């Protein structure tokens, strides 16, 4: 159905002509079109699923961003600028300022090689600045993940790298901006138990144990390591597993957030209950180790980073860093005069 309004050449709105298609995505898609209002100007459409969920998803980012957006006109904080938003055969449609390719889409299209230190400090300053002017807004994003934090402009340059044997791009500006808010979050609203995507996703969600802005802070970790190592760093599609990657990196869960949980599935005497010597066992052993033996250098700027994602992977929701105290970290010294 999508498919049939979606295509190149299509107008939408009497104004908007569709270029082609940016990403695609659970909830519908995202197409880059001309405005033949305003001169001519590339904007970004995002083409929502005509299903109950995803409309209400739609509903609610639209107002999210008029609160945002009129909080912070000027985009100091970040957030994704929403222009306007309309109906087409039945879909609704969110118009925004065209950025360029996510995080992970750079990621991926460089054959899954990480980025450089000196962007993933300005990136993560970024990404901390604002989500961080969301939790002062008594909003969590809950959905943070690379997929959702875009480029603004997403060129690079190409040279040969002798040292790796192989083409290699290099980023030229890594300003980034935040998007999808259509699972964010009010304090005083309703919680829903599941959230994030669940490579992302927090100890105390996967546990549902309650979750506000703490799960943000979980997720930007899982971000910051993956900028670094070029890989997602839980990448299974099982809880039980899951956790037991985050046991291999991180150390046992702490026992009152175990014997507080209702998915007692998971356990069994207050220990995960998880086979080690089984084959799914030993594939975590090989492939997860503790999370400092990831780093790539003992440069004192990677102990930085690693100090900081370490209190990001915090377990407890409690005793994790908020981003107001990872703004001042040391990682983030080098930006500051
Ligand atoms: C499909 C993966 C990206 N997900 C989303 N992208 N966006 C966008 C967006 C995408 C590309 C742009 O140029 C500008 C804005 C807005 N809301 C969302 S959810």
């Amino acid at each position: 159905s999508m498919h049939l309004i979606c295509q190149s050449g299509d107008v939408l709105s009497a104004r908007y002509e569709i270029v082609d298609t940016l990403g695609e995505g659970a909830f519908g898609k995202v197409v880059e079109c001309i405005d033949h209002k305003a001169g001519g100007r590339h904007v970004a459409v995002k083409i929502v699923k005509n299903v109950d969920r995803y409309c209400e998803a739609a509903r609610s980012e639209i107002q999210v961003l008029e609160h945002l957006n009129t909080t912070d006109p000027n985009s100091t904080f970040r957030c994704v600028q929403m222009l306007e938003w309309f109906e087409h055969h039945g879909h609704i449609c969110i118009v925004f300022e065209l950025l360029g390719l996510s995080t992970y889409d750079f990621i991926k299209e460089n054959g899954f090689l990480p980025f450089r230190l000196d962007h993933i400090r300005k990136m993560a300053y970024q990404i901390c600045k604002s989500v961080n002017f969301l939790h002062s807004n008594k909003l969590t994003h809950t959905d943070l993940k690379p997929e959702n934090i875009l480029f603004v402009q997403s060129d690079y340059t190409e040279a040969y790298n002798p040292k790796i044997k192989r083409d290699e791009r290099t980023l030229i500006n890594p300003d980034i901006k935040v998007v999808d808010f259509g699972s964010a979050t009010y304090d005083d609203e309703h919680h829903s138990t599941l959230v994030s995507t669940r490579h992302y996703r927090a100890p105390e969600v996967i546990l549902a144990l309650g979750w506000s802005q703490p799960c943000d802070v979980w997720s930007i970790g899982c971000i910051l390591i993956e900028y670094y190592l070029g890989f997602t760093v839980f990448p299974t599609h099982d809880s039980k597993e899951h956790l037991a990657m985050m046991e291999r990196i991180l150390g046992p869960l702490p026992k009152h957030m175990i014997q507080k949980t209702r998915k007692r599935k998971y356990f069994h005497h207050d220990r995960l209950d998880w086979d080690e010597h089984s084959s799914a066992g030993r594939y975590v052993s090989r492939a997860c180790k503790p999370l400092k033996e990831f780093m790539l250098s003992q440069d004192v700027e990677h102990e930085r980073l690693f100090d900081l994602i370490q209190k990001m992977l915090e377990y407890d929701p409690a005793k994790r860093i908020t981003l107001r105290e990872a703004l001042k970290h040391p990682f983030f010294d080098l930006l500051k005069k």
